[PDB]
């Protein structure tokens, strides 16, 4: 059975021949990616057993990538996906001068027709795990991301947690993107939406990320967000709640964002931060207003943060920010008093 792989040499021929592909778990060669980007029409693939990947030190070389028209990418019952990612983490993620590692796991571009990913077991990925660009009108859920191995530090990062920048889910130029029911355990962002428009991100379990937030947007291919959605989620043990950077010097757009019944755990710096001072990766302090930010909603946001962790931070640009809401929210426990700028000098407390 052509459409039954066994190992890597027999993936190809059954993307040609088969319309239903069934991976029964092998072990990615050095060098080689699971190229699934020429997937015909109404393709289903299905990860069955427990797939691996060789070690590859190159920062530029993407594992996996997906693509095609209405296809579906699904796991069978107790089916495991590793990235190897144990191999790779020195606790300094995609740091230039670090040691290389594949920065994109899972690239999912070009995809369209109503495709979807789903009931996937991921585990143990280098740096970045979805990478999604270039692509409409698709669903993902029933994913878990668990990437607490790398919470502790390992052989190379001394005292650095082993895993860094291992972001979730990274969207970007897509248009109609529905993210729901996805467990994400990692060391960064949950879900970082840098560009897209009419995204939506619904029943997010987010834990010792840094929390569903936006951008950083500015500086890059694209800097357009319109029309995004943080609907009924949980993060916990997190960095920060509900974040939205902008790269200081910038410029872009970031209109229609709502974020709505999120409940918060345990937040370490920001329960709720906004603010377009971002230089390299960190603050800069000195926002600026070249990224337009408009029609931004913070609707029943609850939960507790950390002693150590400011409820609100506001450092909008200098008439940058427009259109803010804020209804029902109720964040309680930071030690430090919140600071905001917009849309006045007060914040929610
Ligand atoms: C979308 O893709 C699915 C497959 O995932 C298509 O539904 C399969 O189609 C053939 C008929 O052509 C049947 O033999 C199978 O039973 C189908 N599987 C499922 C799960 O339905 C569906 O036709 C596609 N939709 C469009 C609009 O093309
Ligand atoms: C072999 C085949 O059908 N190829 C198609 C193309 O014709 C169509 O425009 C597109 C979306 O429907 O999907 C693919």
């Amino acid at each position: 059975d052509p459409c039954s792989v066994t190992e890597y040499s027999g993936l190809a021929t059954a993307v040609s021949s088969c319309k239903n592909i069934v991976l029964n778990g092998f072990q990615v060669p050095t060098g080689k990616q699971l190229d699934l980007s020429s997937l015909q029409n109404d393709s289903t693939v299905t990860f069955k057993g427990t797939t691996t990947f060789a070690t590859t030190a190159d920062n530029d070389f993407n594992p996996i990538v997906i693509s095609g028209s209405n296809i579906t990418i699904t796991g069978a019952s107790g089916h495991v996906i590793d990235g190897n990612g144990q191999a790779y983490w020195d606790g300094k993620g995609s740091n230039s001068n670090s040691n290389q590692k594949p920065d994109h796991f899972i690239v999912v571009q070009k995809t369209t027709g109503n495709s979807k990913i789903t009931n996937l077991n991921i585990q143990n990925w280098p740096v970045h795990c979805f990478d999604i660009t270039g692509s409409s009108q698709l669903t993902i859920s029933g994913l878990i991301l668990d990437n607490r191995a790398g919470d502790k530090p390992n052989a190379k990062s001394g005292s650095l947690p082993a895993a860094h920048n291992t972001d979730g889910f990274d969207i970007s130029s897509s248009d109609h993107v529905t993210l729901d029911n996805n467990h994400v355990y990692n060391q960064d962002d949950c879900v970082a939406v840098t560009s897209g428009t009419n995204i939506v991100v619904s029943n997010m379990y987010c834990s010792g990320g840094h929390g569903l937030s936006i951008g950083s947007v500015g500086g890059k291919s694209d800097n357009v967000v319109d029309g995004v959605q943080f609907l009924s989620s949980q993060v916990v043990n997190s960095q920060n709640g509900c974040r939205i950077k902008s790269n200081s010097g910038a410029t872009g757009t970031i209109n229609n964002v709502t974020y709505q019944n999120i409940a918060l755990t345990n937040i370490s710096t920001y329960g709720v931060d906004v603010q377009q001072d971002y230089l390299n990766g960190g603050p800069t302090g000195k926002p600026t207003n070249g990224v337009k930010i408009s029609n931004i909603k913070f609707i029943k946001v609850t939960g507790t943060v950390a002693s150590s962790a400011q409820d609100w931070f506001i450092l909008c640009g200098d008439g940058s920010c427009s259109g803010f809401t804020f209804s029902g929210n109720a964040i309680t426990g930071g030690g430090k008093t919140s600071s905001c700028n917009y849309p006045t000098n007060t914040c929610p407390s």
